[PDB]
């Protein structure tokens, strides 16, 4: 029953052609040519770095890497704090179709090596504080061949940083702006290994170029609007982290992290940087429905705060968006296995306690926990979605895919649902 499927409407923008990375390229060239345009802010030390310097770093280490001998067989691995350098060596590997696989930075020896032993990675590119971390993993794992320190500028400790490995290795007179990323098919090639002990996620260019339709849509993303800044506080290598800042980098807004949650310079962040919108996860809106300290500063260039990740009740969500001054939260409901959020809340049409609608280019039904027929309006059974930001496969384990992806192309997802007359969402429970 067509009616019991809901499914998004039309994007605003036409799905663009191209790889992930050419995408990123070509909208990141455009800002880098408006000197002064900030990509990212560290909010703890202050420095601002533009699209230009972003654009050219970034660059050079696609060449650098493909110089080196990086091409769509091997992937690197990124470990790191949020942190001005962390889309670096991402964006350069999307640059040339060598997959990246960030791992948790607050993982243990372990978990690294079971996040970098199903990843298999040529290179690491590491911040120094995860640098004995690497090297401890890496006497164990011995495809790892080369770690390059993220955060540092001439070498470390023995390691090139990202600067000098791409000294080392870049041609007489390399140009930047004659840089003509790879092309290749986006729906075989890899562009991320997202962590689920957490299973590899295989994530084909093509479900990023998905998400850079909805990041930019009027409904289901943010207007493209000049001078935006984002106040983002969540990890970077994780699939909320990850794909809405490139969204943000493909929107040419200004990216200002957090990498230690703080109460004074999160709200001072807020108001000094003039924040439109702002992302949490929940037990971050739990704090925030305790703080008492958000009216003592100026939050009238808010537009926005965002949450997702894990349910949000509905009264805190009130309290939170009432003591911000905003009519409502802007909710986002994803897996790492859908790439990103599929359910967003639209703009300017937001429901308390929902979790949004259908984002284009998906369906979602719910399904009978019994019966595991498709179910009507205000009904509760398992959410199930479909759509091209679905992943390929959990890497190297093909049981583990059949188990949550049937044969019609659908992710159950384990968390229970309904969806209402105006065809919002609301998770209320797990399996
Ligand atoms: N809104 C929600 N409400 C209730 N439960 C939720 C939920 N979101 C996730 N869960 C639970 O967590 C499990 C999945 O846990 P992973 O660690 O695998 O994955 C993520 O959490 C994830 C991955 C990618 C993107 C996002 C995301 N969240 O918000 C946004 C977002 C918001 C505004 C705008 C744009 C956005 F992308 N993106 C979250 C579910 O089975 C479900 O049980």
């Amino acid at each position: 029953d067509a009616k019991n499927i809901k499914k998004g409407p039309a994007p605003f923008y036409p799905l663009e052609d191209g790889t992930a990375g050419e995408q990123l390229h070509k909208a990141m060239k455009r800002y880098a040519l408006v000197p002064g345009t900030i990509a990212f802010t560290d909010a703890h030390i202050e420095v601002n770095i533009t699209y230009a310097e972003y654009f050219e770093m970034s660059v050079r280490l696609a060449e650098a890497m493909k110089r080196y001998g990086l091409n769509t067989n091997h992937r690197i691995v990124v470990c790191s704090e949020n942190s001005l350098q962390f889309f670096m060596p991402v964006l350069g590997a999307l640059f040339i179709g060598v997959a990246v696989a960030p791992a948790n930075d607050i993982y243990n020896e372990r978990e690294l090596l079971n996040s970098m032993n199903i990843s298999q990675p040529t290179v690491v590119f590491v911040s120094k504080k995860g640098l004995q971390k690497i090297l401890n993993v890496q006497k164990k794992l011995p495809i790892i061949q080369k770690i390059i320190i993220m955060d540092s500028k001439t070498d470390y400790q023995g390691f090139q940083s990202m600067y000098t490995f791409v000294t080392s290795h870049l041609p007489p007179g390399f140009n930047e702006y004659d840089f003509v990323p790879e092309s290749f098919d986006r729906d075989k090639t890899i562009a991320l290994i997202m962590n689920s002990l957490p299973k590899g996620v295989a994530l084909p260019h093509r479900t990023a170029c998905v998400r850079f339709s909805h990041a930019r849509d009027p409904i289901f993303g943010n207007q493209i609007i000049p001078d935006t800044a984002i106040l983002s506080v969540v990890p970077f290598h994780h699939g909320f982290g990850m794909f809405t800042t490139l969204g943000y980098l493909i929107c040419g807004f200004r990216v200002v992290l957090m990498y230690r949650f703080e109460e004074e310079l999160f709200l001072r962040s807020l108001q000094d940087y003039k924040i439109q919108s702002a992302l949490l996860v929940p037990t971050l809106f739990s704090f925030f429905a305790k703080s008492t300290l958000i009216d003592k500063y100026d939050l009238s260039n808010l537009h926005e705060i965002a949450s997702g990740g894990a349910p949000l009740s509905k009264e805190v969500g009130e309290a939170v968006a009432k003591r911000f001054h905003l009519p409502g939260i802007r909710q986002g409901y994803g897996l790492t296995e859908t790439t990103s959020a599929i359910l967003i809340t639209p703009e300017g049409d937001d429901k308390p306690g929902a979790v949004g609608k259908v984002v284009p280019f998906f369906e979602a039904k719910v399904v009978d926990l019994d019966t595991g027929k498709t179910l009507g309006v205000n009904q509760r059974g398992e959410l199930c979605v479909r759509g091209p930001m679905i992943m390929s496969g959990y890497v190297n384990n093909p049981e583990a895919t059949n188990a949550l992806i049937d044969k019609d192309g659908w992710l159950h997802s384990g968390d229970i649902a309904y969806w209402d007359e105006d065809e919002h969402f609301f998770i209320v429970d797990r399996l």
